[PDB]
Parts: C-alpha cells; structure tokens; sequence
C-alpha cells in the first residue's frame, strides 16, 4: 500500500508514534517518506547481505527474520514480510522497539540525513488529527 502524507500521519498517530520516545508525528511521518516513499511494500538490499522492509524500512540482521540474513538476531519476533502488509501495526510495533533502544531515531539513516534538524511538523501540516 502507497499511504497518502496525512492518511499515514493519522495512521501512525492511531497506532500510537505521536510523541513516542519523545518524537513527534512529523519525525516519523519525514522518516517514513524518506526511507520508503510511504510505500508498505519496500524492499532495498543492504552490502552486507541483509535487507530493509516496509515503511520504515526496518533491517533483517537485527530485526525480523528474511531466511537469508546470516547472523539475524529476530529481535522484533517477525517475519519481514509481516514489515510489507498495508496493515502498519508490525512495523509500528517494531519501530517502537527500535526507537526505545538508547540511540532513538538516528537508527534510521533517512531520518538523520534528511530529517532530523529539519522543521518536521510540516509533515503534519494541514492533515486531519
Ligand atoms: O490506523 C490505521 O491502521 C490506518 C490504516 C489505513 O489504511 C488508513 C488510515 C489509518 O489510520
Ligand atoms: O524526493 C524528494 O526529495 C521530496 C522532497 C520533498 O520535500 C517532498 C517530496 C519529495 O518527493
């Protein structure tokens, strides 16, 4: 599923992301444009062998289970295609556990190159909240 700006903003503040750890709805909403275009469906190959899932593009080494990924710690419990459905509640689930883990969104490199320091709220601007 390709989510619309703010049909993904309310989703993902529905789902509970909306301040959580801290970050409010534009960070993840700018995260989420910038790693996956607001597609469901992503899938980008790592160079070390491992791969990027869904709309947060969440990786295989440490996070869900692909069946290639030499070295998966499967900390999210999850197959990574469950990261691929036009339902967000697995990848929301496993954000927050990634985000909780002491280094916050910098986890996420689109978010740290092209988020962070940036006014991140007008990627909530004019959406129904
Ligand atoms: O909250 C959700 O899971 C949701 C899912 C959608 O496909 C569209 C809007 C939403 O808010
Ligand atoms: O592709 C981009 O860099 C881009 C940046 C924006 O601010 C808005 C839409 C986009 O597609």
């Amino acid at each position: 599923k390709v989510f619309g700006r703010c049909e993904l903003a309310a989703a993902m503040k529905r789902h509970g992301l909306d301040n959580y750890r801290g970050y409010s709805l534009g960070n993840w909403v700018c995260a989420a444009k910038f790693e996956s275009n607001f597609n469901t469906q992503a899938t980008n190959r790592n160079t070390d062998g491992s791969t990027d899932y869904g709309i947060l593009q969440i990786n295989s080494r440490w996070w869900c289970n692909d069946g290639r990924t030499p070295g998966s710690r499967n900390l999210c419990n999850i197959p990574c295609s469950a990261l691929l459905s036009s339902d967000i509640t697995a990848s929301v689930n496993c954000a927050k556990k990634i985000v909780s883990d002491g280094n916050g969104m910098n986890a996420w490199v689109a978010w740290r190159n092209r988020c962070k320091g940036t006014d991140v709220q007008a990627w909530i601007r004019g959406c129904r909240l």
